[PDB]
């Protein structure tokens, strides 16, 4: 059930058993976080789920708690990985925003063995940005540079940056315990959504980018 938002284990990234995972090493990106909080973990191994926090960062601040998700598949012959962050509350101000907070960008490739990225998608409010091609000044190497920001008084949504950002332990949907891909599945988020559930194909849908 749910669990104090400070209390979710970081779960360790796990070396890839396979192909599929060892490509979402490969291709983690860096996160900017401009403002707001730090990526948190959202889901323990025995399908526990963070409580987050009400919006009223201090809370929500702590590096140790980092942790990125994701998700792969293929959508109309293209490869595609989803990585995602959960962040307790998405709060703008003050009695503005809400508990919990889901942002997912979806790194394209031409197909898996190639492995060239053809494009970025980054969610926000209006739906995806989209970078294509994928804009060189948004990659170091063949790392994506994300930001996580609110302008105000928007929600804190992603974006494309020149910074460098940091990067996270990735536990992915493929390494998940059945019980937390079950939680993650059924559990209400609220106002946020989790991107790469059964709706990961509809979202692939969105994320397109021509
Ligand atoms: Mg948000």
């Amino acid at each position: 059930a749910v669990i104090n938002h400070d209390a979710v284990p970081v779960w360790p990234q796990p070396e890839p058993a396979d192909a599929t995972q060892a490509l979402a090493v490969r291709f983690k990106p860096q996160l900017d976080v401009v403002n707001g909080c730090q990526p948190y973990p959202a889901v323990d191994p025995q399908g526990n789920t963070s409580g987050g926090l009400k919006p009223s960062a201090a809370a929500c601040r702590d590096m140790s708690k980092a942790q990125v998700y994701s998700r792969s598949g293929t959508y109309n012959g293209y490869y595609a990985i989803m990585y995602s962050w959960y962040m307790p509350k998405d709060s703008p101000s003050t009695g503005i925003g809400h508990r919990h907070d889901w942002e997912n960008v979806v790194v394209w490739l031409d197909n898996a063995a190639s492995a060239n990225i053809v494009a970025l998608s980054a969610s926000a409010h209006s739906g995806y940005k989209k970078s294509f091609p994928a804009d060189k000044s948004y990659l170091d190497g063949i790392t994506a540079k994300i930001s996580y920001k609110s302008t105000w008084p928007l929600d804190h949504e992603l974006g494309f940056t020149t910074s460098a950002g940091k990067q996270q332990p990735l536990i992915q949907w493929e390494q998940m315990t059945q019980a937390a891909r079950d939680a993650l599945e059924s559990t209400d988020f609220g106002n946020a959504n989790v991107p790469f559930k059964s709706n990961f194909q509809d979202k692939l849908v969105k994320a397109f980018f021509q």
